[PDB]
């Protein structure tokens, strides 16, 4: 394996694997995590782009998933994609696909032009619908993933598998430092918990003698490092590595 990997170099003709998304005012983290991923990987594995929908998944996987807006599981919403498969959806008044995401950006532990995100939020209805002038039907517009499975809290296994398949949904422990990161390579050092928070994880690489992993926060562009953040890697830091869920999209 290489010292570093960085998906979006990897697979150029892939551009989802760029894009950082927003989940608004809702703990959809999970949902997000895992369309991302997945989004990606249909690309990877079909060379079709297609902007999955955060919603369908969070909307329509149910208890499967765990809770929508009040947080979830990874490795359900994987099994969601290779269960009932996932529609298209873009941005939130993009009007992309089948079913885009209902819920509006906002500023998430910065200062900008959008509202200040609110922890409160609720889960959207599933609706089996696809906004108005879109074709084809939502049964019709489904995704199915061929496989859902959960990568070993190993360094190097979790490397080879984005090496060789593309990013995977992951998730750490957020604790308030994390929450004013804007570059270099994160470490916990202070602040009260703030609860689980799942990411997409695109590659990996060394700062300043740091190992790290390359990671989407689905926070908007406007947080972190243009939306994207790097954590200590090899240490399980925050339980980066201790939750790694995947899988591979049908033919
Ligand atoms: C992940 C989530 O969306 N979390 C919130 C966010 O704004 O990102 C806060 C609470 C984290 C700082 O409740 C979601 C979940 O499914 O967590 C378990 C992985």
């Amino acid at each position: 394996l290489p010292e570093s990997f960085d998906a979006r170099e990897q697979w150029p003709n892939c551009p989802t694997i760029k894009e950082i998304r927003d989940q608004g005012s809702c703990g959809s983290c999970w949902a997000f995590g895992a369309v991302e991923a997945i989004s990606d990987r249909i690309c990877i594995h079909s060379n079709v782009n297609v902007e999955v929908s955060a919603e369908d998944m969070l909307t329509c996987c149910g208890g499967e998933c765990g809770d929508g807006c009040n947080g979830g599981f990874p490795s359900g919403a994987w099994n969601f994609w290779t269960k009932k498969g996932l529609v298209s959806g873009g941005l939130y008044n993009s009007h992309v696909g089948c079913r885009p995401y209902s819920i509006p950006p906002c500023e998430h532990h910065v200062n900008g032009s959008r509202p200040p995100c609110t922890g409160e939020g609720d889960t959207p209805k599933c609706s089996k619908t696809c906004e108005p002038g879109y074709s084809p039907s939502y049964k019709e517009d489904k995704h199915f993933g061929c496989s859902s499975y959960s990568v070993a809290n190993n360094e190097k296994e979790i490397m080879a598998e984005i090496y060789k398949n593309g990013p995977v949904e992951g998730a750490f422990s957020v604790y308030s430092d994390f929450l004013l990161y804007k570059s270099g390579v994160y470490q916990h050092v202070s602040g009260e918990i703030m609860g689980g928070h799942a990411i997409r994880i695109l590659g990996w690489g060394v700062e300043n003698g740091t190992p790290y992993w390359l990671v989407g926060n689905s926070w908007n562009t406007d947080w972190g490092d243009n939306g994207f953040f790097k954590i200590l890697r090899g240490q399980d830091h925050c339980g980066i590595e201790s939750e790694i869920v995947a899988g591979m999209p049908c033919t």
